[PDB]
């Protein structure tokens, strides 16, 4: 039998950064498809993009600073190659914003690394990103906070985007995710991101959902889910999860925002991809 963790959403974590999930949400009218590289996993249990199993690998980086450039390796310290992916596994996939990551070392006693993922120098795909002043040495890095992109000019934080990993061109990204249509809309898991703003980071799946699927590699056109309140046990709303690894629901007019987060998604059964959902 197929299963989704029997755990409240409020006790789970975002998949594009190590942040507790504060709510569920929907994308703006100018957001059709999404192409997040992290937090990507099929129900089959297959991981895609730079998505890792453990949240300990999310939005992190490993590499040796050259003084002018940083040559990337996997979190492991093992070589990373272009043919492998848009960038090393776990690498930050947040677009539309500058990055500020905490750099630490194994054997030395932290340094802030300000990242503008926009210049020619930002080429994670070829395992190289500018060392914006980071001294020579090896490092471990975690996204600590973000800020507005420093170049589209006057531009604001846009966490629906994915950073420009290349250009070299074919960075081998994970396919885009599109709403199935029919009034159905993609559901996102929101987490509050530190920074000089009210940034809300969206992700298709909580991190522990990804580790549950990769483990419980269960062999369904679409999964009919019930958002259930643990205590009362009442069904708070119908939802659907698709093979490719995302959830959808039909907002009851101008949806999931109006729902509490201390609930749980329970699998009911396998239904037709064209199964008309009851408005949420």
């Amino acid at each position: 039998p197929f299963t989704l963790p029997n755990l409240p959403l409020s006790s789970l974590s975002n998949s594009r950064a190590p942040l507790p999930i504060s709510s569920m949400g929907i994308s703006p009218d100018n957001v059709q498809s999404v192409q997040f590289q992290n937090g990507r996993c099929t129900l089959d249990g297959r991981l895609v993009g730079t998505t890792p199993v453990s949240l300990s690998h999310v939005a992190k980086i490993r590499g040796t600073s050259n003084g002018t450039v940083i040559n990337l390796t996997e979190l492991d310290g093992t070589p990373f190659h272009p043919f492998e992916g848009p960038a090393p596994i776990g690498f930050p996939d947040l677009g539309g914003c500058d990055w500020h990551i905490n750099m630490t070392q194994f054997g030395h006693s932290q340094t802030q690394y300000d990242v503008d993922t926009t210049p020619d120098t930002f080429v994670p795909h070829l395992g190289s990103i500018q060392a914006n002043g980071i001294g020579s040495g090896n490092y471990v890095g975690v996204l600590s906070w973000i800020s507005p992109p420093s170049h589209p000019s006057g531009s604001q934080v846009d966490l629906w985007k994915i950073p420009n990993y290349g250009s070299t061109e074919a960075t081998h990204l994970a396919p885009s995710v599109y709403p199935p249509g029919f009034g159905e809309v993609l559901v996102f898991f929101m987490s509050k991101m530190p920074g000089p703003g009210a940034y809300n980071l969206p992700c298709l799946l909580p991190q522990e959902y990804i580790s549950h699927l990769a483990s419980e590699q269960a062999p369904g056109e679409a999964a009919l889910l019930h958002y259930v309140d643990p205590d009362t046990g009442r069904n708070l709303g119908e939802f659907k999860a698709y093979p490719d690894g995302f959830l959808t629901c039909v907002p009851n007019g101008a949806g999931p925002q109006q729902l509490p987060i201390n609930g749980v998604f329970v699998f009911v059964s396998w239904v037709s991809r064209f199964y008309q959902l009851k408005p949420v």
